């Protein structure tokens, strides 16, 4: 049941600047009860495009494909809408052939632009995944641009390491994070 | 190979490369094996590029999914030289001793092969090579990786490829972006 210290150092991906603004969101959404087999992380990714750009995509549970790598593709149900438990099927694109994954919405605000999900079957080493992603603007006396921030708490598979565990989650996120931001800058500076 | 453009470049490009494809990205791949070619054209030097491309001691500069790389300690940076690789991925078990098999700095060609360590898709062969090409001006480098590696058991043609095909395009993107920051940054 212990918590998770994290907004006491720097994502990399954040400035300091940045880090101050976001010290009371990092602590409200992207903080996890990590202690028991399990350990947890918090990403970050600047993009330079308007904050409603970013949700609109961030928002589609459906449509992981358009800012997430390694996804054949993704089916929701024919009777689902954009609503906390909605289910979405994952057909992963790894060195195996069936490998699929079944994930429950279970956040969703487009107000304060917060968005998250666990998941709830398919085979893989990332057990009990839950995962939380907030949109932020910045206007930084000038210039103004979008911070997304992506955390997770996941049982950490038997036999192995923290570190393995995490790196190999920090790095799915961090990549998923720069594809995002160029699909989005790509439509901000068409505008 | 030829049967199709690579996705990343136009004909005009596939002219000028045709050679280069046929010389260093051809493959004897029979059943129970599968191969691809992948482009990324980058705005920044060649010499910028292949400077990056060549190291054959640090392919976490421009790759991901690499815990570590090390090298032997007589590092003679030369065809049979060995690295062995820890890779990020589903366990903390993932190993990877490759050969370097080519190496012209002169065509700017490299290449290696997977000779030993755990991984589903085992025999991974892949070489790299890098050209200039001019299109009314703008004079801009064009990354060519190509591999075969022999396909499990139960995965498709597709399954395989469609996996492959996507570390490599996005070792490539990395690697388009440090040339092109480097250039920047000069
Ligand atoms: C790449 C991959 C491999 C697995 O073994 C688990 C799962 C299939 C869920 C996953 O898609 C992981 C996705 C993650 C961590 C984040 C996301 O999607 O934002
Ligand atoms: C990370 C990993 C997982 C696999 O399933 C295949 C293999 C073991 C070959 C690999 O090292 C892939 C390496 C690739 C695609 C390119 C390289 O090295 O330039």
């Amino acid at each position: 049941t212990t918590p998770t210290t994290h907004h006491l150092t720097i994502p990399p991906g954040l400035t300091q600047p940045e880090f101050q603004e976001l010290a009371h969101s990092i602590s409200e959404f992207h903080t996890y009860q990590v202690g028991p087999g399990q350990c947890s992380s918090l990403l970050a990714q600047r993009v330079h495009a308007p904050l409603p750009t970013v949700w609109s995509v961030v928002r589609r549970f459906d449509k992981p494909q358009t800012y997430k790598h390694f996804i054949k593709s993704c089916h929701v149900e024919d009777g689902f809408e954009m609503r906390v438990g909605c289910l979405r099927d994952v057909n992963v694109i790894s060195g195996l052939p069936a490998e699929t994954s079944t994930e429950r919405l279970d956040i969703l605000d487009d107000e304060r632009h917060v968005t998250g999900f666990s998941i709830i079957g398919g085979e893989h080493r990332l057990r009990n995944y839950r995962s939380v992603t907030t949109v932020h603007e910045y206007q930084n006396h000038g210039e103004i641009w979008t911070v997304v921030l992506e955390s997770y708490v996941v049982d950490m598979p038997e036999g192995n390491t923290e570190e393995d565990t995490r790196l190999f989650a920090d790095t799915v996120v961090k990549l998923n994070l720069q594809k995002l931001a160029s699909v989005t800058e790509g439509m901000a500076r068409d505008q």
